[PDB]
Parts: structure tokens; C-alpha cells; sequence
């Protein structure tokens, strides 16, 4: 007469099994609730049914949450990626999402920094008296704190991914509280890292260093843009100022961290070497001092927002590191991007060339391989490397900006390197967006598929092929990449906030989690071959 010890037979079986395996942002019939809710001590040997165990719940009433909190301590605790779910607006419950916190404290700080801009908008759906108060123990606040406190890379992108919520004057007059919330998120952050021993107030003082430092670079731009004169001017003026060190301090400074990667700390900035893209923002290139002596070239933007840029090359970035972690290396791109605030930041400059330049000077991308790569007996008279480098980081973008839905890909923005790297720039279309109506859902080009050797090359087939392995991958990971897009629905993402009620769906759609592998394999072929006839 009692659950413990129920067995659901084979039929009752799959029904778990197919329920089990629904994305997270599948709501359950009214009759699936009942079956998982039935059978849920059975699901406690499955780590992956928590999730939907908690969907079932009725959290008003009092005696079954108070039996489902008891059955998430018995439960097969949950993996980390998981519990990104359980940190969304979709639960409230304090137990329930101080089991989540519990669960992410497993994960190692390399893998937390990859979510770090995602919990911190996890922030706007913790308890923001809680997180005032402060002047299963850990609410996320606390946790992210206090993984700042040991981690300096995590202390550093915790600070400027804090600060840019504190400086949004849109979230001031739109959400208030929200805006508060992390003033006193910045507070709760200064105030831990104060009661650190000496090292730990010695980090805290390193950031003030770098705000002071892009303060003052901010400071420097507003004098050069605002100066009547030509590029050639404005670049000496530039110079004049940089060079300038009593003045601006930007030549020569006490080592501190770069804000842009961390794990890199400079001395300053060369002054005679500085200069203004010819692009109408007029962004600064700067080389910064490396403490070793070497220097890490970097675009710095103002009067420019970088934050959609920021997520998505950290998806990017993410989704690089997921394939490489099954062993598959697409010799992608993932450049840095750090906003400073909401209207400036800095990027990681890559020597490239765009493919509209390689054309205009070359006449088309094999001339390019040919002319800095070439080789006797390589494919097309390529380096068989560089070519094999093109090939896979072309199939790489492909299913990723497929999937992201990258629109506005004219040859400007499709950037080579000498090396056969094909990366994409300049993001400020995404999930569908376009300039142009009726885009296509596969972003091919021409130029593209002949750099490749052509329709009938092997190399053009080792693309498809990388493709398809690229497209599987992503897909196991679906949950994590779903959950943690999920985590910013109400951002000032420009291309999120149009359709914040949409955002995950247009991202889900394009894993085609309703096919399979073989069929999703099927699914792609097509694509690849309707877009390459289209564009002949």
C-alpha cells in the first residue's frame, strides 16, 4: 500500500523515459505531472528527472512541497548544468534554489567563469532583502562572493559584469529595485573582499586600479573625438596624450590586471603606436605593455554598446570549449569582449583581413592561401594545414552562426587570417534579425565555397562532414546552452529584449530536437545543399 518500493512496468517505462528527456523549457501535461509525481521515488536513481520532478510540485500548497523538498535531499543530486535551470525566474522556493547554489559550488572555477555572465543575471530573481541584509547555507550572492574572494579571474569578471548593471541608466528608471540589487550586489562584494586577509585586499585594490585606469582611457577619447581635424589629428593628438604620462597615466602604470583577459597584466600603453580605425565610431586601437614585455594589441570603443557582443562571444567561446572538450577542435576564433560599461568596452583585436579586402587585393581566397601558404604539393597548391584549418573553422561558423541565427553577413564582417582561420565579427543581428527581408537560414557565400576548392573538392565534403559532427555535438548540450540562454530573457540585449517571451525558442528550433540523429544529420545536408545551389 506504499510508494517506496513501486516499479513502473516497460510501457510506463518509456512514457518516463521520453519525459525525462524533454528540453527544460518543456511544460509538462497536466497527466505527465501525475505519472512523475506517482512514480517519483522510482525517478530518484535519476539525477536528470529532478528537474522535472520540481516542475510537478505545487509550491501553495504546503504538504506535498514540503514532501518534494524532502525527496530533492534524497534525491541523485543533479548536475551542474541542471541547476542553471532551477536558478531562473521559473522558481521561487528558497530551498529549491539553495539546492541549486549547492549544486553549481561542485563546479570548477574554469567551467563557473564560462556561466559567471549568466548567474550574474540570475541576481535579478534571488531575494533582494536577503542580498541587502547582508550590510544549503548560501544564497547565489554569497556563493558568487565568495568564489571572488579565492579566484582572481572570477573577482575581476565579477566586478566589471557588476558594475555595467550599476551604471545602466535604462534599468535605473525601468526597475529600480533591480538597480539597487546590485548596488548592493558591488556593496556586498567590497565589503567581503575587506574583511580578506592582506592578498585579498590587495585584489580589491588591483580593481579599483583597473576602473581608475579605464576611467581615465574614457577621459582620453572624449578629448580626441571631440577634436575638429582629421583622422591624421586626431591620431596625433591621440599619441600626444598617451604619451603624456604625468598628464593621463596611460604610458606608464603599476602592473595590474587587463580588464579584457585578467591573466594578463600590463604596465601601460605604447604611445607611438596608437591610432583611430577609419570606421565612422572612430574606436581606438591600443597596445598595451605586457609585464613579460611583450603586448597584447585591443580595440577600445566609446559611445558604443558592446553587450550582445559580449554574450555572444561568450557563447562562442562556450561552444568552443564544448567541442574541443569531445576532442573536436574547429580552430574557431573566440575573441575577447569586455564592456566597461553600457556605453563602452574593450575587444580583443586579431590580425585578419577581411574578405572583402582579400578579394579586392588578391582576387579571392585561394589566391590569398596561395600567395602567403603556398605549396607544390598541397591541395589547389595550398598548404594542406592552413587549408584544413579553413575548412574545418568555415564548418565551425556555419553551424554556430546557424544556430544563433547571425544575420548582416556581408564580406566585411568574415574576417581570414593568414594561418586559414575563418572567423565572423560583429554581432549585431542575431536570432533572425536582418537587414534585408527573407534571409536564409544557413549564412554561405560564394567566395566561401570556392576558398574551399569548389562544390567538387574533398575538402568541400570534409566540410560537410564537420558540419554534421559540429551540429551532433551541440545538440548534447542543448540543456546547457538552453538553460543558460534562459538565464537572459530580461537583459538590455537589444536583439533579447525585442522578444524576451521568444528568445529560447529561436535558439531550440534550430537544434531540431524533434529529429534525431540520423535525421538531424539528414537535416543539415539539405541545408547545406539548398543554400550552395541557391547561390549558383
Amino acid at each position: 500500500m506504499s510508494d517506496h518500493d513501486l516499479k513502473p512496468n516497460a510501457a510506463t517505462r518509456d512514457q518516463l523515459n521520453i519525459i525525462v528527456s524533454y528540453p527544460p523549457t518543456k511544460q509538462l501535461t497536466y497527466e505527465e505531472q501525475d505519472l512523475v509525481w506517482k512514480f517519483r521515488y522510482y525517478l530518484t536513481n535519476q539525477e536528470k528527472a529532478l528537474t522535472k520532478f520540481l516542475k510537478c510540485v505545487n509550491w501553495d500548497l504546503p504538504q506535498e512541497a514540503k514532501q518534494a523538498l524532502e525527496l530533492l535531499g534524497k534525491w541523485k543530486p543533479m548536475d551542474v548544468e541542471d541547476s542553471l535551470e532551477l536558478l531562473s525566474s521559473h522558481y521561487t522556493n528558497p530551498t529549491v534554489r539553495r539546492y541549486a547554489v549547492a549544486r553549481l559550488r561542485q563546479a570548477d572555477d574554469e567551467d563557473l567563469l564560462m556561466y559567471l555572465l549568466q548567474l550574474v543575471q540570475a541576481l535579478k530573481y534571488e531575494n533582494f532583502d536577503d542580498i541587502k541584509n547582508g550590510l544549503l547555507e548560501q544564497d547565489l550572492c554569497t556563493f558568487l562572493i565568495s568564489r571572488a574572494c579565492k579566484n582572481s579571474t572570477l573577482a575581476n569578471y565579477l566586478y566589471w559584469y557588476v558594475i555595467v548593471e550599476c551604471e545602466d541608466q535604462d534599468t535605473q528608471q525601468r526597475d529600480p529595485k533591480t538597480h539597487e540589487m546590485y548596488l548592493n550586489v558591488m556593496r556586498r562584494f567590497s565589503q567581503a573582499l575587506l574583511k580578506g586577509d592582506k592578498s585579498v585586499r590587495v585584489m580589491r585594490s588591483l580593481l579599483a586600479a583597473q576602473q581608475t585606469f579605464v576611467d581615465r582611457l574614457v577621459h582620453l577619447m572624449k578629448a580626441v573625438q571631440r577634436e575638429s581635424g582629421n583622422r591624421k589629428k586626431k591620431n596625433e593628438r591621440l599619441q600626444a596624450l598617451l604619451g603624456d604620462n604625468e598628464k593621463m597615466n596611460l604610458s606608464d602604470v603599476e602592473l595590474i590586471p587587463l580588464p579584457l583577459e585578467p591573466q594578463v597584466k600590463i604596465r601601460g600603453i605604447i604611445p607611438e603606436t596608437a591610432t583611430l580605425f577609419k570606421s565612422a565610431l572612430m574606436p581606438a586601437q591600443l597596445f598595451f605593455k605586457t609585464e613579460d614585455g611583450g603586448k597584447y594589441p585591443v580595440i577600445f570603443k566609446h559611445g558604443d554598446d558592446l553587450r550582445q557582443d559580449q554574450l555572444i562571444l561568450q557563447i562562442i567561446s562556450l561552444m568552443d570549449k564544448l567541442l574541443r572538450k569531445e576532442n573536436l577542435d574547429l580552430k574557431l576564433t573566440p575573441y575577447k569582449v569586455l564592456a566597461t560599461s553600457t556605453k563602452h568596452g574593450f575587444m580583443q583585436f586579431i590580425q585578419s583581413v577581411p574578405v572583402a579586402e582579400v578579394l579586392d587585393t588578391e582576387g579571392s581566397i585561394q589566391n590569398f592561401f596561395r600567395k602567403y601558404a603556398p605549396s607544390e604539393n598541397g591541395p589547389n597548391g595550398i598548404s594542406a594545414e592552413v587549408m584544413d584549418t579553413y575548412v574545418k573553422s568555415c564548418a565551425g561558423y556555419c553551424v554556430i552562426t546557424y544556430i544563433l541565427g547571425v544575420g548582416d553577413r556581408h564580406l566585411d564582417n568574415l574576417l581570414l587570417t593568414k594561418t586559414g582561420k575563418l572567423f565572423h565579427i560583429d554581432f549585431g543581428y542575431i536570432l533572425g534579425r536582418d537587414p534585408k527581408p527573407l534571409p536564409p537560414p544557413m549564412k554561405l557565400n560564394k567566395e566561401m565555397v570556392e576558398g574551399m576548392g569548389g562544390t567538387q573538392s574533398e575538402q568541400y565534403q570534409e566540410f560537410r562532414k564537420q558540419c554534421y559532427t559540429a551540429f551532433l555535438h551541440l545538440r548534447r548540450y542543448s540543456n546547457l546552452i538552453l538553460n543558460l540562454f534562459s538565464l537572459m530573457v530580461d537583459a538590455n540585449i537589444p536583439d533579447i529584449a525585442l522578444e524576451p517571451d521568444k528568445t529560447v525558442k529561436k535558439v531550440q528550433d534550430k537544434f531540431r530536437l524533434d529529429l534525431s540523429d540520423e535525421e538531424a544529420v539528414h537535416y543539415m545536408q539539405s541545408l547545406i545543399d539548398e543554400s550552395v545551389h541557391a547561390l549558383f
